């Protein structure tokens, strides 16, 4: 595929002087297929989210992690237990309530800056339910927190009322339990990247919160009506800085690399039955 | 016009059986054109709103006017002067805010019931300036409200800051004064109908507000979608019960005919200074 080819060629050609090594905190970008790890400047971020958004849009098998580091937007990780493995219908309401209860968090823990400002939350969802497991993420990709204060925003969201009896409403059997507490600290996908077991989330919807620190009572929130006009990868990028509908708001502060060619005998080393080991250890 | 001349058919044939005589309390609708009070069980005044209807989709000259009477739909009357001659934008965010501080001071009132509940706000709108002369009504008919409390919750509408403001971004040079205060008294005119002089009103934007007494910080606003496929005479209706977008919730408790002919001798009348007479009277 052509969009596949001119990716090799930008990483393979041009983005290898940025290549990093195995726990260098430097890195932003993780390639969890080619398992390379990256330090891109924004040019160079900007110019890969270009390619992978062309791959996305034609549905390229993609493993792309972003780094949260100390410093970054705002990512929840919902893993949901259902009634029934039907799709939730997880309309605009919910969404837009979900929203609301999210920004009073990110309010309480003091960080936003004064003034007004334009904060944009995008859920993208698990394609399908599989044995009554549901997912979604809420990306907050502009607003720029510090670690520590998205630890301390996911701890109030775990306990969040209106939060589980939404979830609850959904057909969600573990709305007190179905956020990862981690999801400040995990690296987190990029837009039209999985792991390799699992499909890419899909973006269902996408909300403006405008904030005014002059006239705190007054939070619209409406849906983003032109997503598709945008680069999603870009949008989406929690470490982007250089997006057009995304603009920051700043607030206050594994080793034996098989290759795909010898973890095959991986595949025949899980099926021994050969947990009692008296001469066959 | 056959729409016309079914109305006419209805008003005489039919619906002469429930004139009210002047100053009757009985009386819900007034045909200013006719000069006619009527006071219509619901069954009729759904007849009425299917005519009323017919005739406003064909653009029909209507002057119907509905007694708002102690229990029934708000209505709030701006009378707005600009800063020019043009239009103001009044997009939906503006107006989303407008229908959340409006709901403030209605919660504010102590008369919503418990529970969940849909209420609509519908936005009609000046179809243009006359001289920096600007205009909306704001109706909310299907939250029936005791006079005093519509008076009391106009009282607080004049002083709030947040509507000043938005007035203000508008062009409104009279935010301070641009509410009628006697919103919660005055005959309100039926959708497609206006003073003889005037043009009538058109709905711009509607939005639904859900209110929950359990969870009283999530006030969801969103425009509503479908607007033509109702009945709007009817929907718009403050004294309408029978409504199908609009459902109730209830809350605690002359004549010139100039056929376009004499408003020329009017024009032409008024220019001279001889409004006394002492040798021409």
């Amino acid at each position: 595929l052509a969009e596949v080819q001119a990716l090799e060629t930008l990483l393979t050609r041009e983005l290898s002087v940025f290549l990093t090594e195995p726990g260098s905190k430097k890195t932003n970008i993780i390639n969890r297929i080619t398992g390379k790890t990256y330090a891109l400047p924004s040019t160079e971020l900007l110019r890969l989210y270009e390619h992978l958004e062309q791959c996305r849009k034609q549905g390229a098998l993609m493993y792309f992690l972003e780094r949260q580091g100390t410093y970054s937007g705002l990512m929840l990780d919902y893993d949901l237990k259902l009634n029934t493995n039907a799709v939730p219908p997880l309309e605009p309401p919910a969404l837009s309530r979900l929203c609301h209860r999210i920004f009073v968090h990110i309010k309480n823990s003091s960080v936003l800056p004064e003034g007004s400002h334009k904060i944009h939350f995008f859920f993208t969802l698990k394609p399908e339910v599989v044995q009554g497991k549901y997912g979604f993420h809420v990306l907050i990709p502009g607003l720029k927190l510090a670690a520590s204060t998205k630890k301390s925003i996911i701890g109030s969201l775990q306990h969040d009322a209106t939060v589980q009896k939404i979830l609850h409403e959904q057909g969600v059997t573990n709305p007190e339990s179905c956020l990862d507490p981690h999801s400040a600290s995990v690296p987190s996908l990029l837009y039209g990247s999985s792991k390799l077991n699992h499909k890419p989330y899909q973006l269902k919807t996408g909300f403006e919160l405008v904030f005014d620190s002059s006239d705190p009572d007054y939070i619209p929130i409406h849906q983003i009506k032109n997503l598709e006009s945008y680069n999603l990868v870009s949008e989406l990028s929690l470490t982007n800085e250089q997006g057009s509908l995304v603009r920051p708001v700043y607030c206050a502060a594994m080793l034996h690399d098989p290759e795909a060619r010898y973890l095959h005998k991986i595949l025949n080393l899980l099926p021994p039955e050969y947990y009692v080991e008296y001469p066959l250890w």
